[PDB]
């Protein structure tokens, strides 16, 4: 759930969560076009993460799961479920791939519209 996502992002990363809740065209709701950055990439396979979730049917924005964070690394704890195993493989993967990147503030609260109509397939 989105509590999992935020509290996995924050134990990886270097800055708050919240820095990414509206950035370039794909961190936030949806998006689409072309990835403006690294981080903006990383919100890509993870828009593309969840959607696989949710047809798998999945609840990305609720869906709770077992976690710890070590050493600022995300631990999966024993999946009971399918959706728990994906959903914290989806916010594990972000935050593992937002840890190392720089933030570009020229892309803080891009304006969505500014994106292009084609999107990256996803993998
Ligand atoms: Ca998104």
């Amino acid at each position: 759930g989105i509590l999992e996502l935020a509290g996995t992002v924050g134990c990886v990363g270097p800055r708050t969560p919240i820095a990414y809740m509206k950035y370039g065209c794909f961190c936030g709701l949806g998006g689409h076009g072309q990835p403006r950055d690294a981080i903006d990439w990383c919100c890509h396979g993870h828009d593309c993460c969840y959607t696989r979730a949710e047809e798998a049917g999945c609840s990305p924005k609720t869906e709770r799961y077992s976690w710890q964070c070590v050493n600022q690394s995300v631990l999966c704890g024993p999946a009971e479920n399918k959706c728990q195993e994906l959903l914290c493989k989806c916010d594990q993967e972000i935050a593992n791939c937002l840890a190392q990147t720089e933030y570009n503030l020229k892309y803080l609260f891009y304006p969505q519209f500014l994106c292009e109509p084609d999107s990256p397939k996803c993998d």
